């Protein structure tokens, strides 16, 4: 009678189709974190909830009422800025906490020349906000994240509560606007900002995400480890790079395979698996497999312990549904 | 064989599906009586593409065609670029055009006016050696197939002998020209309008570009093809949504994604025999309709000649009926 969670996960969610539920990249590598780590945003947990204020999708990130500005006299071939305080985003059912699909990092100084090292970056433009009418003159690529302090002492931030939604172009626009209330809008799937054509290590660390109070961290238990799940994303240095580039291969981390977030967002799983139990799932190899399990609180483990090497799934042959399990057993790693 | 029925389920038109051209949340379907084709990232039942697109939306990059802009003042101009189709050597799937390109024939445009109903994404000329993005060139460009470039653009929508051409809509900070030059665009797309309002569903059949061998989905009887369309976004008014006081603008696709996807996965070529379509009934708040699915990977509804668009607001449920004659005609009480 009760709901089955073996089909939250499937072979094509981890082999190609399943894209990663922060950069909605192909999810091709699983990242060990034994410092542990927590993510709320388009993340579900086993009783049908977010403590995030993002849908299980990536379409675009919106805002109506910010206040867009830029520094100095000269409005021509600036970075243009633009926030709001996060609690202001009325128009999203979900939270008030930001805009649906606003990333959960820490926001990256900077003003220029550089570009910032980490930041979550998407492509967008200021727009008018009573015609809805995109300010022509400031579309670019934009740094998004979490701060205090704006405008005049920017700080990174990995607490929503009186925070700031934050957005600079990382490039000059053609003309900037300084203007309250403006819009923001932005693309809702992002590249990785680097300073100069290396890739730089998995991104967003542990220690940049944003969540909102009660999100419920994910700490190892014994030597079950949690892990996000990693796919190759752009970045802004070398845009042609992939995996394999000579300039390094980039990695975005994510919380959750998208699927297994879609399936969380449509049935209340909370029959299926007891508090302290994962449900567990084999991968396997053709030189061995391992085991991944799934918490209540919606986070995936491995049997990694202290290792913080990320596992190739290039050469993944299937996913096959273990059960239910004791936290405290130790997942099987046999690679 | 392997059942159709889990195919197309519920969530993949209450909200969850989105379509395969724009990535929209699927809220409409949308009839086509004269019939229409559609080969980029859509799949039939035998595990085929005609297309040049993997069943996801990641973005378009080509390291070998063309920047330029028109005249001898590179501030403040529109940005075009363009390669050949057929020059993709990089795209595993098809050399006719980048993965994702979108399958729309090019709206010529030569600025202030912003075109209508033209394909539109984010992203900026890179430099072909180094990889690295021409920073002054960021902005939002149509996307389309085109005969011409650079200097006398005509639409197309035959691949065979096009080429694969993007412009800005607004200025870039500093345009460049250099062959070889890279493009990288986001491949979500929006949809170009002139001003606030809503245009009408984009695109439109006759805008769609296919390659050689796709086959067209034409009416059997009563029995018309449809279309699923999403509230997209639009350049003339990026805040409005379903129901804006400035319309409601549509776009759509041939197919849901996660039916697409579930066709990319699994050979269906013994599940239906040409001249069947796959049947579901889709339950409405007030009554129903039957859908149909053929062979080629085209979705049917009982419609006739009605072009009005169906409404899924109200859709409760999916629940599949089986193999039935493409000749008879699909139940529509709604």
């Amino acid at each position: 009678d009760s709901i089955s969670p073996a089909g939250l996960l499937t072979t094509p969610d981890l082999t190609g189709v399943g894209n990663d539920n922060r950069w909605n990249g192909q999810i091709v590598g699983l990242q060990p974190v034994p410092g542990g780590f927590s993510t709320c945003n388009r993340h579900w947990n086993l009783n049908g909830s977010t403590y995030g204020w993002s849908s299980p999708r990536f379409a675009d990130i919106d805002h109506r009422k910010g206040s867009a500005s830029y520094t100095g006299s000269n409005a021509t071939n600036v970075l243009q800025f633009w926030y709001a305080n996060a609690g202001s985003a009325i128009d999203n059912p979900i939270s008030q906490v930001a805009p649906d699909g606003f990333p959960d990092m820490s926001f990256v100084p900077f003003n220029g020349p550089g570009i910032p090292a980490a930041g979550w970056v998407g492509f967008g433009a200021i727009w008018n906000s009573n015609s809805g009418a995109p300010n022509v003159t400031t579309v670019q690529a934009y740094e998004l994240g979490f701060a205090t302090g704006a405008p005049g002492n920017l700080q990174p931030t990995t607490n929503t509560s009186g925070a700031q939604t934050v957005a600079k172009s990382i490039y000059a626009v053609v003309t900037g606007t300084a203007q309250n209330p403006a819009g923001l809008f932005v693309m809702a799937s992002g590249i990785i900002s680097t300073p100069n054509a290396s890739a730089i290590t998995y991104t967003p660390q542990p220690d940049r995400i944003v969540t909102t109070p009660g999100t419920p961290a994910a700490a190892p238990v014994g030597k079950n480890t949690p892990i996000m799940f990693a796919s190759v994303v752009r970045r802004t240095g070398d845009v042609n790079a992939t995996a394999g580039s000579v300039n390094g291969t980039q990695y975005g981390t994510g919380s959750q395979p998208l699927p297994v977030t879609i399936g969380l967002s449509l049935n209340n799983y909370s029959s299926a698996l007891m508090p302290g139990q994962f449900f567990v799932w084999q991968l396997t190899f053709a030189s061995g497999f391992m085991e991944i399990g799934l918490s209540v609180d919606g986070y995936f483990y491995a049997g990694t312990g202290a290792s913080t090497t990320l596992i190739d799934l290039t050469e993944l042959i299937d996913v096959r549904p273990v059960g239910p399990r004791p936290s405290k057993s130790t997942l099987v790693f046999n690679l």
